[PDB]
């Protein structure tokens, strides 16, 4: 099967696809759909009433959903496992094809609808959410549908009078994907990903991005997929977490989130591992506390803009965002003159209404309080000073202006814990301290996710990549340490950022599928003795 | 480019041949020429940690099965202060090994191959036969051809891995990193398989990890020997440490490290379990989350259809439950029956039964198999033995005897049960103990599911049936019943790189070490992007 990357759009004026987008934000405007659980095809609505609100304008309720109980769960659980074996029996070309389906209707007629439900439900702007409910979406489809069928000729030696043949079986039993707030497609690949290998799913998708995920969930169903291979089930957090990992028929839990959440999840599969069926398989991506290390022969304005970037486009959520930059004094008059210029140009406002927008509101009241806690601490801290930005408004939409700190001490706690905010911290280091200084980086925090060097010299380079080894899963050479993309920078890392699965590249679905070697012998047997015992 | 990236290589093997053992033939005289130089011979086996040949005060023995008076080996139990030792040691020689390219580390394990292939052959089945009780064949089988497969095709997978590579785009280079895990990995072997030790410590050190190796007690002379020919083939000091220990000491201490980072085990589920919720326990210590592989147990089944071929069952059943004693993860220990086969199937069963000699099969090569491993396995084959006198739904139709005075042996054993359900049905017994249940033709699709239900096991089973329909129906019935499934043909002695192994459900995480795939558990993948242009504006150009 043959699959390329989806292209990324530029959105000029009078554009196609600018038209289309405007007309999906304005469909939007002052909208608020009713999102109900759904098994099968039943849409079920309990008691427990949710809101998902704009978060640049929290007046705004954008959908109304509400939390599945432990007995609608426990029902979900049921239904799907009766889908499962027919399901599981269809040649994988078949589940290909749903994938594949919905992956040309992302591109095509629904491209403008998930983009709109994205910005407007998430707070992204024009870019940050064709990078993702639409290019990477439609990559994770098109490429796990070739990974998957091409992995159907992965087959074993047959010598006569035997051949052997191996059956890429789904896992038996269901699988629980938790997927977070800051991208569409990483729901739609923890759901997906499982049942294009046959297995069926209970998808608790993140209650700040419930609008964008059931827009994704209608395009599968549309697309051909049947009742309960994906049942689509909000819910309470805890309570999730308590029913699926009780179930004795728990097979699988694709996380992406918080590390306390993933370790509570573990521990919780541990202490009832004698009820289950088989071994629950766990795969969880975390967060990271990510650098961009910069050595004196760097390009200055790279640095400037791929720093910029990464530290706070769509305001520094991202699991990938640079929250730590590490200067040679040499440069630090360039990058800290350079950096404070550029921060006064960003645009922090309503990215439907004003495409000028460089980023938005953060995700909700939760996060930004949170963050308003770390500038206060930066506000407090004897070795941090705030350069440029720390103001906060919520009182319209929960907006943080991006902020940029100097730290003194490579060791100080904002230097080390992930904050998922637009909050960079800059720690300045003596020129011919680079090593030492190479060595903090890997040394500092407990996280391995992303990273990036800048650097125009070829013995450095090499140096600090083999240094680096294990302080980035997805490592930058004189690039921003953010927007890796589907096939070409398959992504994850170790440390305390996760189990470091490679969604994105060919080897992913190989968590989803337990498989059966099959041998067929087309001649009688023999004797049961053998000739040396004569 | 300032990352510059080599042309990965490609590398052609193919399956250790079985050698036949005819007599007069070179190999038999080497195997005869071994099994004298074990008679009567005790080894002082050490722990080594580095190239340090340890000793503490927990001396213990193995014994050969089929003569216990025979202490083959002298070992020792590392304590918690040496494994500890050890780890730190592994963590300091780990770096140095990661970053040496793949196809020298392939090297090490392609030069050990060799080596067990021709001059270290006949040690190596003589050591398995003498210490785990093994004939010549289930030797063969297993500490040549299968280490020597796992060896080789695990290098050819390894280094062809590194050939799959992501998309680049201009204006940059994307490039993947097969990285060993952070940390080091335990391995923890069985008994049964001196290939499997070989598989479980070689196979993470071969993709750049460091490994404690806790053999299996049983298994302990045929296990060094391994570990002395990776060595010598070129195996570094610290990569692999050599650290027979007691088995809850030896969980207890890795647990508690910061640095684990994997555990490779195959043994009991209850084992098994505890070890992953030790991990569990541990999780806030780890500086990563450790990575569990565990084959166990299963309770096998070989289904018959009437349209069966007899011979062919009767013969690939007596394999599957009574070779190595039935002392096999995959043997046969339920047959299923059709009422209009059963008189057949039967008269042939008890006819062969009684021509199986059971004796030495270093004295005796015509010895179908030998005793049972030690004290604790015949003792529990024993009980079972009474339980099938004692309970009114089972019924010994041949063997049933066992006599422990001089070795642990086991006459092979046929019962048959009314009881589809009986406890016999459900529990791994590790021994040659067959039991039957005959079900009424018409029955066979209800029959089908209780081969399904019946047990918490996953791992292997066979149909017999010359019907294609039946066959198709069978296959696709049992489809989690068994990760190793077998139409007209025993359910033991899968084959590197033909039967990739392994089963889910109770019986392990099926990550099928003998595949292609096994390798990915061991190796956390780093891409790196390199861009060869200056970066633009921070902005895009639609926010115009």
């Amino acid at each position: 099967l043959k699959v390329a990357n989806e292209p990324i759009l530029a959105f000029s004026q009078g554009s196609p696809e600018r038209d289309a987008l405007q007309k999906a934000l304005k469909d939007l405007k002052g909208q608020t759909e009713a999102i109900p659980c759904v098994v099968g095809d039943e849409e079920v609505w309990t008691s427990d009433i949710q809101y998902q609100l704009s978060p640049f304008n929290h007046a705004h309720k954008v959908a109304k959903f509400c939390y599945a109980d432990k007995a609608l769960l426990n029902r979900a659980i049921d239904a799907a496992l009766a889908a499962r074996k027919e399901w599981d029996l269809k040649p994988m070309a078949d589940r290909a094809q749903v994938f594949l389906k919905a992956a040309d209707m992302l591109s095509g007629p629904r491209r403008a609808e998930v983009l709109a439900k994205t910005m407007v439900g998430q707070g992204k702007t024009v870019i940050q959410a064709e990078i993702d409910a639409a290019a990477e979406l439609i990559d994770f489809f098109r490429f796990n549908a070739k990974f998957a069928v091409e992995l159907e000729g992965e087959q074993p030696i047959s010598v006569p009078p035997s051949t052997n043949h191996t059956v890429y079986r789904g896992l038996e039993g269901f699988v629980a994907a938790i997927s977070p707030f800051n991208f569409t497609a990483i729901g739609g690949n923890l759901a997906g990903a499982p049942a294009l290998m046959g297995n069926v799913v209970l998808w608790k998708p993140s209650d700040t991005a419930m609008l964008a995920s059931y827009a994704v969930y209608r395009i599968l169903r549309e697309a051909g997929l049947p009742p309960n291979i994906i049942q689509f089930v909000p819910a309470d957090g805890p309570t999730f977490g308590d029913t699926v990992t009780s179930s004795e028929h728990l097979c699988g839990i694709n996380f992406t989130g918080s590390v306390p959440t993933f370790k509570h999840l573990w521990r919780q599969v541990a202490q009832n591992l004698d009820r289950f069926r088989t071994f629950p398989r766990l795969a969880g991506e975390c967060g990271g506390k990510n650098f961009h290390f910069v050595h004196s022969s760097a390009d200055v304005d790279s640095v400037v803009s791929g720093t910029l970037r990464s530290a706070f486009e769509y305001g520094g959520q991202k699991c990938s965002a640079c929250s730590r930059l590490y200067v040679p004094k040499s440069l630090w008059p360039q990058i800290k003159g350079r950096l404070l210029e550029e921060h006064s140009r960003i645009k922090v406002g309503d990215p439907a209404e004003d495409f000028g927008t460089f980023f938005s509101a953060v995700i909700d009241a939760k996060a930004f309080a949170r963050i308003k806690k770390w500038l206060e601490h930066a506000r407090s801290s004897p070795s941090l000073s705030i350069l440029a930005g720390g103001q906060c408004n919520e009182s319209v939409g929960y907006y943080v202006e991006p902020c940029i700190i100097e730290s003194k001490d490579p060791q100080e706690p904002i230097m080390k814990e992930e904050i998922f905010g637009p909050v960079l911290t800059v720690y300045v280091y003596p020129d011919d301290k680079y090593r030492e200084t190479l060595k903090l980086v890997d040394s500092t925090t407990s996280y391995g996710l992303t990273g990036a060097v800048f650097a125009q010299d070829k013995a450095i380079v090499q140096e600090a990549t083999r240094m680096l080894r294990n302080a980035a899963g997805n490592f930058y050479i004189n690039d921003k340490s953010t927007g890796s993309v589907v096939g070409q920078q398959p992504f994850g890392g170790a440390r305390a950022s996760g189990t470091n699965d490679k969604p994105g590249g060919p080897h992913y679905i190989l968590r989803w599928t337990s498989p059966q070697v099959i041998k067929e012998t087309h001649k009688p047997l023999g004797d049961w003795r053998y000739s040396y015992m004569q």
